[PDB]
């Protein structure tokens, strides 16, 4: 089962998001390009980690209550990010 969190356009993110389950995050950013695409931040609880993205499909297992705080693309993309539970 796949929960949507986010889908839109550009190159960055318009507010924090909050996963709602243990599973996997999804991050798929699609352009007209392919390769390292830029950067997502995670946090849970007392603990930051910062992701490399590229293009196609970007996989990161979290728990529950995870927040994605900061994406930052370097070319502009559709991004849709959605949790595998």
């Amino acid at each position: 089962e796949n929960y949507l969190i986010y889908s839109g356009f550009g190159t960055s993110l318009p507010q924090t998001y909050t996963i709602p389950a243990n599973g996997y995050l999804i991050i798929s950013i699609t352009n007209t390009s392919t390769g390292n695409i830029g950067q997502i931040t995670l946090t849970i609880g007392s603990t930051t980690m910062t992701f490399n993205l590229q293009t196609g499909e970007n996989k990161i297992p979290v728990i529950a209550g995870t927040q994605i705080t900061n994406m930052t693309l370097t070319s502009s993309s559709a991004i849709l990010i959605y949790e595998e539970v």
